[PDB]
């Protein structure tokens, strides 16, 4: 089955492949921002917005990722190729999912539309050649 | 830091525990009853209820998961720990998705409450004796 | 090219593919069944639900599929391919239509909706684990 | 059991005994024409016209016997009996499928009624013996 | 990514394959076609329904395929240099061709919904009974 | 022949010639992109503003261009089968769409007479000199 995670609120990976696996922070700089005036609002029982209530997935879909890449580290007699286990997650798939989750995060923060509204100006500055690029990226 | 998926639902693994794991049925079985009326009304960017909207990330947390275990059984050069992944993944912790899984998918179907007030029910069903105990496990008909 | 004959009705083989083969009464059992107060119903002039209407072709598709197949078993020289014929009608394919008719039939009895409500409950019934799932499957009452 | 498919729709099968089997197009130049303004009316959940919703029958009714017809030519260990099967269903069995098929077609293109208006008016050229016979038949 | 160029309005592709791929007239026939009461149009740098502008990709694109599918034997080497040229286009995609441009031109003549009254007054009128069939197609 | 497919939205080839050929993104890059926010609203049967059915046909147009690079080394086995393939289309009359496509795209997003303005007071930079010219020259996104 193929769906677009996104889909729904109104977003396409068509556009994320855009998006240098570089350029999202790691992974551990947003579970710190998990801290932020989110940490409590997910603990609470509160659908609110559509957003998180996905995201709380993820974030134990990947809670479970975190709870498992150690069950690796422990039960396994192989030490040669559990270094290119996490060398795989928290680099080729932390990608598609560093975005999966600080995604919804900044949009949240200030608001939805004010973030496509910047996913556009973006779709722009990227394939336009590097000769022909402005120093940095927009603001509002 | 821990949570709970079944939180805005008013739920918790702790009554899941009830659950004896070997209950939810196989993960595919699950995935096939997608393709119900449920199924179609996914690919729309209408949120509805957020048990579509969750849903989407269990799955694909799995059909990236899956998409991923794929991966492994191809790229691997030690077929001694091979199969020693699907001794976790459809197995150890298949559940810990067939639980989200099978829950969301009724969940949607006979209402939310009309949910809680099953599992419920086994709350005391599996809880009573086995010589009293009904040998016809209570489910959902009207 | 594909289409389904649960369209308009809400429906794809994709739930039917759930119901086992083995499960739908064998053919004849359901033309009987057509002399239901439905029977006598069906030579008039009056379309009424569609059900009626599309039957009709099921019916006749197969009440000229069989004065079909009762045309091989007399204008036929090789014994040997004579029985490989049933080999897919009454079998094979049987179920192609006792699918659709069995549906039908009982679709007209207690109204329509309240017939997806039941093979929903199998979406689930079948699909949880034998040692649970209660011996007596639910079935239409009242 | 013995019903007459057209009853309903204020037909009789009492009157194509006349028709040629020459006279409805051949199945495929039908099967065609499923792709008029149709195509997409029927792969869509909506009972609309009584009509095709017996039509989506036969179509299938036949989709099998074109998905069976096949299951011949391959699972067949007797290439002497096989020639004599499709020299059949494609010529005395398209026959009583022609019509059925054919009919609802022409009913929908126009009106149910502007059809029968003909019936009837051919159900005359055609007993009416040959040296007695205009050109051609009718028209609205 | 795929869609209907036809389908801009209620226009399918199957009805055209359908209908006899032999009686949609060459391509040549066609350009002559263009450079006359429509060409002197087509230059205005407005329009009034979109025919025209679909209509000037078609060609340009089409001026474009042959401005370069020419490049066939020229300075390049090979015993079948036409084997694919003057096919193709005459029996795939290139003669789609002269099924959209066709499309498009008539659709300014009598008008546009009086054009699809006809496809189908006519898709039938060539599959009926040749014998039975009236002599003179609908309009 | 002999017409300009950017006359009807008042514009000229050479409003590009002279423009940095290479500047256009890759037709990639933009095929990609096209299937933003607009791959669904091309599909439907609106045509709205002519870009849209315009571009339709550049798509179509091209959709067998691409279909096309693809019979030159089926059954052939020539000294340049696939180095002179893309020598008219990734530069030439390849480029014809790179700014054909570019062009509509933006207009759809950006209005369309603030489109024009933009290339005008931008056409200007690789008119004036480097270490003079403001290093910006951005495409307001208001
Ligand atoms: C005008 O804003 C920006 C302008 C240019 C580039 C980036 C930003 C900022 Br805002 C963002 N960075 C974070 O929010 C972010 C979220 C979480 C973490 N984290 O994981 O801790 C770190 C950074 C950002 O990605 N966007 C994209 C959507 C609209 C604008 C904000
Ligand atoms: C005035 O009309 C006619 C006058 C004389 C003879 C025939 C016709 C035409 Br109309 C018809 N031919 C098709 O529709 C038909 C349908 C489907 C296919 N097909 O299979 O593609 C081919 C032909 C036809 O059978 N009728 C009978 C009912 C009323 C008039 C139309
Ligand atoms: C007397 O009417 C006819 C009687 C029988 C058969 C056809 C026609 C004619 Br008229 C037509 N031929 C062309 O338009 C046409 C347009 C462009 C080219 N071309 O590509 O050069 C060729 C033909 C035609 O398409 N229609 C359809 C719409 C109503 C008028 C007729």
């Amino acid at each position: 089955m193929d769906i677009d995670p996104y889909k729904e609120f109104g977003a396409t990976v068509e556009l994320l492949s855009f998006l240098p696996s570089d350029f999202f922070p790691s992974v551990r700089d947003l579970l710190d921002t998990a801290a932020a005036l989110y940490r409590d609002a997910l603990e609470s029982p509160e659908h609110a917005s559509p957003h998180h209530t996905a995201l709380r997935q993820a974030i134990l879909a990947w809670g479970d990722l975190m709870t498992l890449a150690t069950w690796v580290g422990t039960n396994l007699e192989d030490p040669a190729s559990r270094d290119l286990v996490v060398s795989y997650v928290n680099t080729n798939v932390g990608l598609k999912f560093r975005q999966l989750l600080w995604f919804h995060i900044s949009a949240l923060t200030f608001g939805r539309e004010t973030v496509l509204e910047y996913l556009v100006s973006f779709g722009v500055w990227i394939r336009t050649p590097p000769a022909y690029r402005p120093p940095n990226a927009p603001i509002l």
